[PDB]
């Protein structure tokens, strides 16, 4: 084939995702406090009424993108 790598490749790698952790408190609210996370991974925390400081993780999605490029 020719000299192009997606030329040749037709399914594109998967990007690796970042272990950042996050952070999200909240008393007196009654409301959950939920925190963000970057593209690829994603970070959910849950506290109930003795929610505190902790920080919560992140994962990497499995679910692959539309990029053809690699």
């Amino acid at each position: 084939g020719p000299m192009e790598e997606a030329n040749t490749t037709p399914i594109s790698v998967k990007d690796q995702c970042a272990n950042v952790t996050c952070r999200r408190t909240v008393d007196n609210r009654g409301k959950r406090h939920i925190d963000g996370c970057p593209p690829g991974c994603l970070c959910v925390l849950k506290g109930p009424d003795s929610k505190d400081n902790l920080d919560g993780t992140c994962y990497l999605l499995a679910t692959t993108p539309k990029s053809t490029t690699t």
